């Protein structure tokens, strides 16, 4: 997260860190047994870390749970990043409490101008490398379709939205992939891709979660 602020311990109780000997991607808890993340975050042998603040210190509220099953969306295209969403089932149910909580799925799509909260443990430098140990937060608006497609000609599908600032300086970045974009208490997006981080006229690109609710609900119910 570039140009954001320190969230504060367990303020984003739905935020998950995916670990495979180290933190590699963010995720969102949608229920006591399931996590939503980005398909580009797929890896074998994932450990789901809940209730985390500092990813390098055991602070007392963490739940470490192995993944039992991983499901990448059937139409995921690694080349275009179209349909960048995957579902992760936990070996055992997480205990929901004040610090570990689930985020609900949208009943409808958010419109441009809606303010959202983007969170993660990714790079904090525009051009440099500095990884935080604590969860970073960023309030950002959904941008208009037209300004998104203007920034990335022929790359934006109906399954993606842009969020951030065209002036640059504040965006998501490497390490935040698969992380949540929450607008008016519902998971509206997943950190997917972009061109560099916080560059002018190059905002973040997010998977448009409202397009996958049916797929998510049906998949979870049958697994
Ligand atoms: N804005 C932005 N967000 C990103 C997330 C992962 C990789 C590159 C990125 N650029
Ligand atoms: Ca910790």
């Amino acid at each position: 997260i570039v140009g954001g602020y320190t969230c504060g311990a367990n303020t984003v109780p739905y935020q998950v860190s995916l670990n495979s000997g180290y933190h590699f991607c963010g995720g969102s808890l949608i229920n006591s047994q399931w996590v939503v993340s980005a398909a580009h975050c797929y890896k074998s042998g994932i450990q789901v870390r809940l209730g985390e603040d500092n990813i390098n210190v055991v602070e007392g509220n963490e739940q470490f749970i192995s993944a039992s099953k991983s499901i990448v969306h059937p139409s995921y295209n690694s080349n275009t990043l179209n349909n960048d969403i995957m579902l992760i089932k936990l070996k055992s149910a997480a205990s929901l409490n004040s610090r570990v909580a689930s985020i609900s799925l949208p009943t409808s799509c958010a419109s441009a101008g809606t303010q959202c909260l983007i969170s993660g443990w990714g790079n904090t430098k525009s051009s440099g490398t500095s990884y935080p140990d604590v969860l970073k937060c960023l309030k950002a608006p959904i941008l208009s379709d037209s300004s998104c497609k203007s920034a990335y000609p022929g790359q934006i599908t109906s399954n993606m939205f842009c969020a951030g600032y065209l002036e640059g300086g504040k965006d998501s970045c490497q390490g935040d992939s698969g992380g949540p974009v929450v607008c008016s208490g519902k998971l509206q997006g997943i950190v997917s891709w972009g061109s560099g981080c916080a560059q002018k006229n190059k905002p973040g690109v997010y998977t448009k979660v409202c397009n996958y609710v049916s797929w998510i609900k049906q998949t979870i119910a049958s697994n």
